């Protein structure tokens, strides 16, 4: 017994729907943004979705995430590793938030120095990171909560501030025209390893997936949602992503505080008498992300549990102290998130570059994870085709392996795409841009394979699928790439 309307979906994964942080980085590409969320959606995230809930509702395969899947058609091996890129590129992925968290805080406090300052920020970094990371430890009886309230507070409220603010600057007076530079320059070097940064605002789908079942008639209903999610994350991605645009142009645009930037900008315009005000959506923004940075602290480690109590984690990484919260993990990943901090911003060109890299190294972690997804899924089409799925593809055979094939070509070329750089990404140029980024994906690709072999007696707990009953207050206000699925149930609690 288990009902989910087209909209109950949507609610669930429209939780992504909102990247602001990105907007800034959107917005180089001028006006071609909404080409470049076109592809996304429909090349990627689409068939990304597509694949992975066909997957999702299979017999037995429901309590999966792609460690399931994947575990199924690619084997074991695959599995571990795979599911290691639900968690490993999110350790990278912390890097945007802590930039976009100094951002924010520099224009509250006037002190540019938090962003430019590489030497700060770095510092300025693990300070808020090993900050939350204490608090978050004190059990997470409240994230779901603070985010519900944060996201609302921070990340949602200023989204309508910002429409608002340029719609009517719009209005009248005045910066990127709009009438054709709606196709990146394939004339120059550096055009497209912009992609990055949308591919990005997608990944995730495969999380709010198995919530499929419960869904009531997936048929059209699904394919409808995302439809939806698509053109809703299209639509708020393309507003504010250009927002920004019309009012800094491409070259000088600020990754990380260009947005406080942008309404600092507008602002001088509505009135300079309230030009302060800007100061104050600061401290929104700034609150919103550390909620949601706070939420990633715990989490991701939860969904990486299924691993340990399987063995394949090492035999000390399986450890929880009263009211779960794995901790070898948490600690574990802090650290990698913390060295890197370390070496990406202190190290290359400038602050724009620290950015920009940063989503790279992020989206290549993750498209190790999804190149199996999509491989794997056609094994299952083509070696499992009598089998018992929910939720089909609609299409047959054919459209079924054409849109799955067509994800994996998205995928790769943002992968192939990820490490080539103009060398000017707004001043800070990309001299050690592609070097740096070999060896540290190459690095990382390494981790997961290697804990495999290492070592091949058993202790944990029971862990229970939440879904849109359980969920604890405002999961959902979470983000996809992050909620994990299901409570730790030890001492049965």
């Amino acid at each position: 017994a288990k009902q989910l309307t087209l909209l109950g979906f949507f609610a669930i994964t429209a939780s992504m729907v909102m990247a602001v942080y990105e907007y800034p980085t959107f917005a180089t590409s001028g006006f071609s943004l909404v080409f470049f969320l076109l592809l996304g959606g429909i090349l990627w995230f689409i068939p990304v979705g597509l694949c992975a809930a066909e997957m999702a509702t299979v017999d037995g395969w429901e309590e999966g995430g792609v460690f399931a899947w994947v575990s199924n058609t690619l084997g074991p091996r695959w599995g571990f590793a795979a599911i290691s890129f639900g968690y490993l590129q999110i350790a990278i992925g912390f890097i945007p938030m802590l930039y976009f968290v100094l951002g924010a805080l520099s224009y509250i406090l006037k002190w540019p120095a938090l962003n430019e300052d590489p030497i700060t920020k770095t510092i300025a970094a693990l300070i808020i990171l090993w900050a939350l990371a204490l608090t978050q430890f004190g059990g997470t009886k409240y994230t779901a909560r603070i985010a519900k309230v944060g996201f609302f507070a921070g990340i949602l409220l200023p989204a309508f501030i910002l429409i608002a603010l340029a719609a009517i600057y719009l209005h009248s007076g005045a910066i990127e025209m709009d009438s054709k530079t709606f196709f990146p320059d394939f004339s120059k070097v550096g055009t497209l390893v912009v992609f990055v940064a949308f591919i990005l605002s997608y990944m995730g789908v495969e999380a709010s997936a198995t919530h499929v079942n419960e869904m009531s008639n997936p048929g059209r209903d699904y394919p409808l949602a995302m439809l939806l999610l698509m053109v809703a994350a299209i639509c708020l991605s393309s507003v504010g992503g250009l927002s920004i645009a019309m009012v800094i142009p491409g070259n000088e645009i600020n990754l990380s505080a260009g947005v406080m930037q942008t309404f600092t900008v507008l602002m001088s315009h509505v009135a300079p008498e309230i030009e302060w005000t800007v100061r104050v959506i600061s401290a929104l923004l700034l609150l919103g992300v550390l909620a949601e940075i706070a939420s990633w602290i715990v989490g991701p480690s939860r969904g990486m549990y299924v691993t340990a109590q399987k063995n394949l984690l090492p035999a000390a990484f399986a450890k929880m102290n009263k009211n779960g919260v794995p901790v070898t993990l948490v600690i574990s990943q802090l650290v990698i998130t913390s060295i890197a901090l370390i070496i990406l911003t202190n190290t290359g060109g400038g602050n724009n570059m620290s950015f920009l890299i940063a989503l790279a190294l992020t989206v290549v972690i993750y498209l190790c994870a999804y190149f199996m997804l999509f491989i794997g899924y056609i094994v299952l089409v083509l070696k499992h085709p009598d089998l018992k799925r929910t939720f089909n593809i609609p299409g047959g055979k054919g459209v079924k392996l054409v849109v799955a094939i067509v994800g994996l070509l998205t995928s790769i070329m943002a992968f192939i795409v990820s490490f080539l750089p103009p060398d000017n990404i707004q001043g800070d140029s990309t001299d050690m841009y592609v070097e740096l980024l070999v060896v540290s994906f190459l690095v990382v690709l390494a981790l997961p394979f290697i804990l495999y072999a290492v070592h091949d007696a058993n202790t944990g707990v029971t862990l229970e699928p939440i879904n849109s009953q359980n969920a604890p207050k405002g999961h959902f206000f979470l983000h996809p790439r992050a909620r994990s699925p299901h409570y730790i149930v030890m001492n049965d609690k």
